[PDB]
């Protein structure tokens, strides 16, 4: 209510609502070579106006072999998007990723990192 | 799948296809006057590449976004869009607005043209 | 816009506002058939729709991964549509083409009631 | 990936990717009055499916179109995930006096 976080939970509170959020928003939007570094920008800027993001990072890997279909272009997804988030609330600062994982086919979420400031 | 649809009739649903597409797509974007004419030109980019899609002009009308987080989100609310659809030689003008006097964000073909 | 051309232009808005709406959904085998229900019922709230089937095809193959889970795709879901605006009705439907690799949206029909 | 992340910790991280998930997901989704229970209900089927969630509860709260979207007024949602021996309560409602739609850990606390 609505303060029970301690600010070190808050910071890995925030991260993981950013994570979800963007990759819930975008995944789905058309991209191409051509567009992804500028839809990258969109993304991040979209994160840093959520609460207690300091720095976002954002990669829309395309390739012109992910375009070869009838419409020309392919969309954001799990497979071609990696973000990094850091978040600060107070003195601590959290550090969230998402990524494609071959391994566990599968776009993880973690947090690489928690730090004091 | 296009034997028998008419160029004049795929520039019409291709229109609606790329209104809808839009909206829910990014209905919802965190959004602040600072980021809005971005948005709007992703948005843009966006709707390029869909089919028939020549033009696109995309508003994203955000004011001085009072509350905890400091930030709006693109709605119906003030999403505004216009786009043209080329599909052989016809094209229709979709368009997306908030229409006060409906209550609703209004989507219509303003122009079909040869 | 006439009643047919309503038509057509309701059922591009559909599919379309389908798609981008859903797509992203986490989903799976016995999941997957109450995802497509309530896609449908979306789907009967928009202008001049008056029947939404959808196929949401999801098999243990596609959630063998670390979440257990798939999510609602271009290349799992089917749809289609019939519009009805005054006397006319237009049919639309979605689905992956292999041959073109890509989620296709079409107008299969356009006839008078 | 989690070797140094307390379960404690990844339990308010998973809480947060849901409920941030749920949020962006699904506002926008055309609804209406006898929609509106079973949309909530695809809702904390689609929140129940990801990592440590173990309890989803969804309301939404329901001019030309005849119908309204789910959106950050009319969505509350509470969550647990469990992970290891800890749980968080996670909640997302729209607060008057904020004028938005807060998300926010209700407790953390063991299993
Ligand atoms: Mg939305
Ligand atoms: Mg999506």
């Amino acid at each position: 209510y609505f303060k029970r976080l301690s600010d070190r939970e808050r910071a890995i509170f925030e991260a993981g609502i950013t994570l979800g959020a963007i990759y819930h928003q975008f995944c789905g939007t058309p991209v191409s070579p051509g567009t992804a570094e500028e839809v990258a920008k969109c993304i991040e800027r979209a994160a840093l106006l959520q609460p207690c993001v300091i720095d976002a990072r954002v990669e829309v890997d395309v390739s012109s072999e992910d375009t070869d279909n009838y419409g020309g272009y392919t969309e954001v997804s799990g497979r071609n998007l990696r973000v990094t988030i850091v978040t600060r609330c107070g003195e601590w600062e959290a550090v969230g990723k998402l990524e494609f994982i071959e391994e566990l086919n599968y776009p993880l979420m973690w947090v690489e990192e928690i730090r004091r400031v």
